[PDB]
């Protein structure tokens, strides 16, 4: 009949997850219309994302789903949840996000984040560089669980804020963020030094 | 006669510098018209800013000036520079920023920053939370030296970008940043979860 049962898990990524992280970021570059900025490599992620313990620096939570439940127990333990969703999900790219041949596990989303600092609170926070759910799985609460995971971690460590940026035009994301209780601030603009501009400072003698 | 000699030093802050850091942040809250957000304490900065080695996490460079030169040598060594500036500087609040009675050293500015991550480059960068020069010392190149110090560090560690935010209206800062070669991006807006909004996620069971 119409509905079916589905299992979800949110866990920390390991370096072995780099292929799926890479692909998710790519899909974000496509959605953001910023593929011209996308030069990420798998070896780059593997080399730079995991040089510290989780939560101390760059950290990733992965969301996986499955029709079969996960194994028992394999500063954080995974969140598990059981969903009643509709018939099968149409996910053509499923094979691109499957850790295993003999397996119906699929990576459905992620969040990538790290400690920032609020000057004015004298308190660390978390900044979310990426949060993303693949198209087939949207509007089912998964983005909520991902943001909730980071928020809870922040409250647990007594951090002052969680922050990120959103595109001007991205109405759907903005409604999501406001529904989660975020304020969209109008007064700040991002400033960036990069490329030749950055490199030029290597010669400057002051 | 009109001009005089002046010595500058840029060094890493230690926890002992917290009083001056606190006061600088306060002046920024005043300038930004955001004193209503200012709840920083000295004990908060001392407790949260120095839990890691420099450059691994939250890091501060202080700018000090003096009419007398600094002592000899007391991943980084301090930058020193000699300036020919005009008569005395009128600095009423000088005593608030002086490390020592018997001493004409004064803290004139700072930058507070930490590692961020560019998804799309798969490369860490630095994010500047604060950069500031006190009023009496502006338009003398000191902001340039401060930004240069962070930029050089980034190039040395092979980071992809240096970034920060600027207020909408802050024409003088924007001209400064553009002169340094930064691009001011128009499309990003900052999103923030904080206060009760953040705390509420402590009860949420998902
Ligand atoms: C660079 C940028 O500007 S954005 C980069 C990432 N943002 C993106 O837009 C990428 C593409 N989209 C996504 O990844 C996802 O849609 C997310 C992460 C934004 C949201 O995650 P989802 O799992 O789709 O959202 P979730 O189901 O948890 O939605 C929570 C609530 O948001 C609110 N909401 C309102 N409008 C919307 C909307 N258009 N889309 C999603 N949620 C919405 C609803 O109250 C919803 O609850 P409901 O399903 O009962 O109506
Ligand atoms: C939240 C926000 O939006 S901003 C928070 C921090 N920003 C602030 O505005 C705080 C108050 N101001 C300051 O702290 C300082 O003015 C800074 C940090 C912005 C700049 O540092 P300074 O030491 O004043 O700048 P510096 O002397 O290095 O200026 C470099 C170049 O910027 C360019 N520039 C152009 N217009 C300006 C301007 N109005 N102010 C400063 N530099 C300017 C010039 O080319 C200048 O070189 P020049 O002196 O030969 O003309």
């Amino acid at each position: 009949g119409p509905l079916g049962s589905m299992f979800s898990r949110i866990r920390l990524a390991t370096p072995s997850d780099v292929p799926f992280i890479h692909k998710l970021i790519h899909q974000m570059a496509v959605f953001e219309r910023l593929t011209h900025l996308f030069s990420a490599t798998e070896s780059g992620l593997a080399s730079t994302l995991f040089t510290s313990r989780p939560f101390q620096s760059f950290t990733v939570f992965l969301l996986e789903v499955s029709r079969s439940p996960f194994p028992a127990t394999i500063d954080f333990t995974p969140f598990f949840k059981t969903h009643n969703l509709d018939l099968p999900i149409d996910d053509p790219e499923s094979y691109n996000f499957s850790p295993d041949m003999l397996n119906d596990v699929v990576v459905a989303g992620f969040v990538l984040f790290f400690p920032n600092y609020s000057s004015f609170l004298s308190k660390p926070g978390f900044y979310i560089e990426d949060i993303f759910v693949r198209e087939p799985y949207r509007r089912k609460g998964f983005g909520s669980m991902l943001l909730t995971a980071v928020a809870k971690q922040a409250v647990k460590m007594g951090y002052g804020r969680v922050e990120w940026v959103v595109l001007d035009w991205n109405v759907n994301a903005i409604k999501f963020y406001e529904q989660m209780g975020a304020q969209i601030l109008q007064e700040w603009r991002v400033c960036r030094l990069t490329g030749d501009a950055l490199e030029a400072f290597d010669q400057v003698n002051i």
